[PDB]
C-alpha cells in the first residue's frame, strides 16, 4: 500500500491466516461480547481491545499507514488477554500457543 507494502501483505496472507487458521483462534476471532458472556468489567479493564476479525478488516481497509501499526495490534491482542486473565486460566494457555505462533511467523517475515 504505502509504507511497508511486502510486510502489510505478509501480515494478512501468513501471519493473521495461520493465526486464524490454528485450532485455539476462536476465542480471538470476535470481540469479546461481554453481555453475552456475562463479563460486566471486561470493559472497564481493558481500553483498548482487540480481536482477529478488527485486525482482518483494518488490513482489508488500509487502515494501517506501516507494518509497525498492525504488529501493535497483534501484540496488544496477547497482552489484552494476559491483562484481564489470570495464569493458568483456559484461555491465557489458548492464547499463550496462539502466541507461540505467532512469534515463529512474525520472526520469518521478510525485511522491507
Amino acid at each position: 500500500g504505502a509504507a511497508s507494502t511486502n510486510q502489510l501483505q505478509y501480515l494478512q496472507k501468513v501471519v493473521l491466516k495461520d493465526l486464524w487458521k490454528h485450532s485455539f483462534s476462536w476465542p480471538f476471532q470476535r470481540p469479546v461480547d461481554a453481555v453475552k458472556l456475562q463479563l460486566p468489567d471486561y470493559y472497564t479493564i481493558i481500553k483498548n481491545p482487540m480481536d482477529l476479525n478488527t485486525i482482518k478488516k483494518r488490513l482489508e481497509n488500509k487502515y494501517y499507514a506501516k507494518a509497525s501499526e498492525c504488529i501493535e495490534d497483534f501484540n496488544t491482542m496477547f497482552s489484552n488477554c494476559y491483562l484481564y486473565n489470570k495464569p493458568g486460566d483456559d484461555i491465557v494457555l489458548m492464547a499463550q500457543a496462539l502466541e507461540k505462533l505467532f512469534m515463529q511467523k512474525l520472526s520469518q517475515m521478510p525485511q522491507e
